[PDB]
């Protein structure tokens, strides 16, 4: 299990916006977190949230299975980092 | 934890080869596995092994933390799927 932490200072999201190739508007919400990759300190990681989802509250989390997919070359990839409470 | 299975029929690797942009030879060893992504059956996934590593034997495995890295856009990515015995 991957340990992910939302610190008190990371409790909000920011929103970027634009227009798709054929005219549709979009909005993307982004939140930061710290992921422990076994180095001397956890590293800072950016997450794009799914539609209609609030920012995760401060606390400890692990990664949900729905974060993964098989890519176009047949290897495993992260689609979007999706979290569940630890 | 991600459940990964090497079936008896997946106990070998194949090798692809070539030459890098500035002349160095390379060899890449590839092995197949089944990863349970919570659908009705596990899905087939291709793995590229690290240098000097044998094919994983048949059995159950989970994913090692060293499989992950922060990508060039600041989000988490899989570098190479690296396994440890379950």
């Amino acid at each position: 299990m991957i340990k992910v932490e939302i610190k008190p200072s990371q409790a909000q999201f920011t929103t970027r916006s634009g227009v798709s190739r054929q005219g549709k508007p979009y909005s993307l919400n982004e939140q930061l977190c710290y992921v422990d990759l076994g180095n001397e300190y956890p590293v800072l990681v950016k997450m794009t949230l799914d539609e209609g989802q609030p920012a995760y509250a401060p606390g400890l989390y692990t990664v949900h299975l729905s974060s993964f997919k098989v890519g176009q070359f047949g290897s495993l990839m992260i689609d979007r980092l999706r979290l569940v409470p630890a």
